């Protein structure tokens, strides 16, 4: 009620850089509870409520990567009546069939007058003779009462929820996705993020022969993706004259191992660009629809970035599952053996380099936010 | 009892490459089983036992990639009466709390004599007779009977088994995984061959400063793995030569960046040889053990081929959780930002393509096997 107490994912200068990340984030994810103050030591966040509804600021706070779990706590002043007091406030916040408890207690404060042993019995028959029909329960106990004493002040709390864990987005740096209308995609945005890998999306459109929808699909994705992070750059490269240019240039059956090539290319220059130090795609081997290791192997030609593929080994169903927890698979769902000696033979009878340095001039740039 | 049906995952030119490896995979699986013949079309894997123990044949069948599920069938001519008859000695071969049951026919052959209506009870009332304190549950059966009517030959069949799932391992090609004595690398190299791609094993020792006691992991590693495919092709590459160059021609501070650079430049020679499309890793993003996207993107820049990284977006749990279920966990248990710019340019000053050419030279294969 008055405080919420954030314990951190895993991790010197690392922490530092995983705490003010973490900072920044949920600061902006809680940016319309203006009333709350946030310290962030190396070892806990601490978020002072101040008045503002603790349920609604949880209920952001959980969609937040880089945080394990989190606590409403009571900060009482540090003797055993104050104690005693919060303890009881602590255990009315509890919505649901309250009918047994339990008390639990830390001495991190060594100096602290009274023993563990003492403080027990106390605690417990102050709530005792200020509730109705409630007893204790060591064994099996419905809320647990857990007192951290500390020199000054002390928290107490009964209340523990999940974090959505992985890291702070931001901490492990800028990566480039390359974002499509299908399952995947999100969904291997999505995993990069948890991995406090901050993503910015680049789109391949070719405005006259795609519809607009399918463009608008992707643009709905980047905005699902707005929930697990401050925002979502998306890059709209058109892609339509490169498109042309290997039709006619480029025999047939190696024009889609082409515009991917072409794709890739486009997509290591905008990241350079970008400080973005690899590139994220949904590919995944041996679904009917994934592309085969061969023709992997030849797109891979043109980047030495690294290509992260989240879904590499993952089957349709677990890409799915995630896709629908995450919110972006009813917007998915919407309808709208290649060799490296070819390839380069191929692209050798045309010069695509002003067609990749206009692609990249020519990309338009979104940036979206969760609306509130 | 008569035979086990094996069921495929899912997939023209691309089954009959599914298909033969998979018969390929399941034959070499059930070879000391040498009276089995087995029969594999388009939608279904027959496995003929002749009296091999049913029984012993599952439990090696279930660790075959590129299988669903299978069951224990018989194959009885197709008259009423043969019917009957299988459908009990179906039933009979379930042990455990067998107290009721059901009948499910399903009618391929159109013009068999009888409906499915009037099948129905006749087949039932068949193992009524025969059995002692059982029933029928159409809602909540504990034996399902399922008749499948084919032309001359019908199968009837109570015992549905999970398969590994995932493709049948040489389907999708071949790449070389980098294995090393930590948790990771084995549980990538087995999540790659159940996308059904080969690994051959690459591990780089420096067989004076690192322990034949670590070399024998790596060794107990590939031999465990084993248990998913027909073979394991191990490459040990004497790094130690490399290793003592990078000390005395790089600045310590690279020298880690740099070994590792030549272990990318030496697999991918390993790869071009063994026509390998592929490298794969067990790097994940942002564990404390785990390289930055600074490392990893600087290490990426000597190869642009595919660098398949199946645990790239997993945390320690989950990676954990699958080398326990594999049974690598407790073998790897066993206790023995850098730029671009700078490792080009303390690179730059020594040669190092004879000590890559001669790693290559120098490699041993061993090949590891289930040893029944
Ligand atoms: N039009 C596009 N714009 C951006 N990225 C794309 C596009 N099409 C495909 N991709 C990326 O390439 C991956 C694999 O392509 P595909 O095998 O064609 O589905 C997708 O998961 C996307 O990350
Ligand atoms: N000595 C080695 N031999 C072969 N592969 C290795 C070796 N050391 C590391 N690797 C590979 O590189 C990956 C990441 O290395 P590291 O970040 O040092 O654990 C491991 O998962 C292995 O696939």
């Amino acid at each position: 009620y008055e405080y919420i107490l954030v314990r951190y994912g895993e991790m010197g200068k690392n922490r530092s850089k995983f705490v003010s990340t973490l900072k920044d984030n949920v600061k902006f994810k809680l940016k319309k509870f203006p009333n709350i103050k946030i310290d962030a030591t190396h070892d806990r966040m601490y978020i002072q409520l101040n008045g503002e509804d603790h349920e609604a600021v949880s209920e952001r706070l959980k969609d937040v990567f880089g945080i394990h779990k989190f606590n409403l706590a009571m900060k009482v002043p540090s003797e055993l009546e104050d104690i005693k007091k919060g303890a009881l406030a602590a255990f009315l916040q509890v919505k649901g069939d309250v009918k047994t408890f339990k008390i639990t207690v830390h001495r991190s404060y060594k100096h602290f007058p009274m023993r563990t042993m003492e403080l027990l019995p106390e605690i417990g028959g102050h709530i005792l003779e200020n509730t109705e029909d409630i007893t204790v329960d060591v064994h099996n106990p419905d809320v647990n009462v857990r007192v951290e004493i500390r020199s000054g002040y002390s928290y107490i709390m009964c209340d523990e929820r999940m974090g959505a864990g992985g890291l702070p987005v931001g901490v492990g740096g800028k990566v480039m996705v390359l974002l499509s209308g299908g399952i995947d995609s999100p969904v291997a945005a999505y995993l990069t993020m948890k991995r406090g890998v901050s993503v910015e999306a680049v789109h391949f459109h070719s405005p006259p022969f795609t519809s607009e929808r399918a463009k608008q699909k992707v643009i709905d994705l980047a905005q699902e993706l707005t929930k697990y992070c401050k925002r979502v750059t998306l890059h709209l490269v058109p892609f339509t004259e490169v498109q042309k240019t290997i039709n006619k240039e480029i025999p047939s059956s190696y024009s889609m191992t082409v515009m991917r090539r072409m794709m890739m290319r486009i997509t290591e220059r905008i990241a350079e660009e970008r400080n973005a130090l690899a590139i994220t795609t949904g590919e995944s081997l041996g679904q009917v629809a994934s592309q085969t290791l061969d023709s992997m192997h030849t797109i891979n030609e043109v980047t030495n970035y690294p290509v992260i593929r989240p879904l590499i080994t993952m089957d349709k169903l677990e890409i799915i599952k995630i896709a629908e927890e995450i919110g972006t698979y009813d917007i998915s769902i919407r309808p709208y053996k290649p060799k490296r000696e070819k390839a380069n033979r191929f692209e050798a009878k045309y010069d695509f380099t002003p067609l990749i340095d206009e692609a990249v001039a020519n990309k338009e740039t979104m940036v979206l936010q969760t609306v509130e």
